[PDB]
């Protein structure tokens, strides 16, 4: 429901709290509307994001996005997520998918916000898939917040292709990403693959030795929720990761490459990971390929379809 006059911002004990971001009783137009708005946190000092609970109208809502960052993209009460999600990096926490239910943290496992170094704002993204009461619409996602030392940190790890161009009619377009882990040890617990309409699957292994360790395979057709890892994967300085997406250019009239309209394309993987407290950093990225020939030996369930 509508908040209206009990606020956003719920205490659950004397060091925690939980937060409502919602759409101000929001009213598209069209089908497939994206909109976004932003939510600073309460506290100033640092924070951990422990849990999530969605409030979706499970009529009208597709998907949802929850991001951290520190300059949203529009000073307004809410946009169209097609002006931006934020100026500086977006970190994505949340995802929500209608058919695809989401995995709870691990307990233990948090997200660091706010303090001096972490995320100063919240940004949500809800697209309406279709379209009459002439409601206004308030979902969102209710935050768990706590003041507490989190043992473990959440984090994200996202590869992305930049320099791929998918020509036109072309049977099977391959995006590598490939990168030497230089960080205290990681583990993967859940991943989400990003993709537009060309895309037919995405995959990303561990490489230690030369062997591969599949951390997470998908059809980005598919709801493009936040999957449970199969079996943990620690990924450790030393071992290299590496993803592939395959694209057809078949349909299209024209050469697509990576931008971020729908005619444009998108290799996107997002391995979300927690660490020590004590050795944790909260996002790395991948948008190298430092070993492109490594990928002569990558698995042949990497390019046959799901
Ligand atoms: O992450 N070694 O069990
Ligand atoms: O997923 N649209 O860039
Ligand atoms: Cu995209
Ligand atoms: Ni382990």
């Amino acid at each position: 429901e509508c908040l209206g006059t009990i606020g956003p911002v719920t205490p659950l004990d004397a060091s925690d709290f939980a937060l409502d971001i919602r759409m101000p009783g929001v009213t598209p137009k069209e089908s497939d509307t994206y909109f976004c708005m932003s939510m600073r946190l309460p506290v100033d000092e640092e924070a951990f994001v422990i849990d999530f609970k969605p409030r979706a109208s499970m009529d009208t809502v597709h998907h949802m996005l929850l991001f951290g960052c520190n300059m949203p993209s529009s000073t307004g009460s809410y946009w169209f997520c097609d002006e931006g999600t934020c100026t500086d990096k977006a970190n994505i926490l949340y995802a929500w998918a209608r058919n695809a239910p989401p995995t709870r943290l691990p307990k233990g496992v948090g997200f660091r916000v706010g303090g001096e170094t972490g995320s100063k704002y919240f940004v949500l993204q809800v697209h309406y898939g279709d379209i009459r009461d002439n409601h206004k619409d308030c979902s969102g996602v209710s935050v768990h917040l706590t003041r507490v030392p989190q043992p473990l940190i959440a984090g994200m790890y996202l590869m992305m292709s930049v320099d791929t161009v998918i020509p036109p009619g072309e049977k099977v377009v391959n995006a590598d990403i490939s990168c030497q882990y230089k960080m205290y040890p990681m583990h993967v617990f859940a991943y989400r693959v990003h993709t537009h309409h060309l895309g037919k699957v995405v995959s990303g292994y561990r490489v230690r030795n030369g062997q591969w360790t599949l951390i997470g395979r998908q059809n980005p057709q598919l709801p493009q929720a936040f999957y449970p890892v199969e079996h943990p994967v620690d990924v450790t300085f030393g071992d290299i990761l590496a993803a592939r997406c395959v694209f057809t250019g078949e349909g299209r009239t024209e050469a697509t490459h990576i931008g971020g309209t729908s005619s444009d394309e998108m290799c996107n993987l997002y391995i979300m990971y927690y660490m020590e407290a004590k050795y944790a950093l909260s996002f790395m990225t991948c948008t190298k390929n430092v070993a492109p020939d490594m990928f002569r030996t990558i698995p042949a369930e990497a390019n046959i379809p799901i």
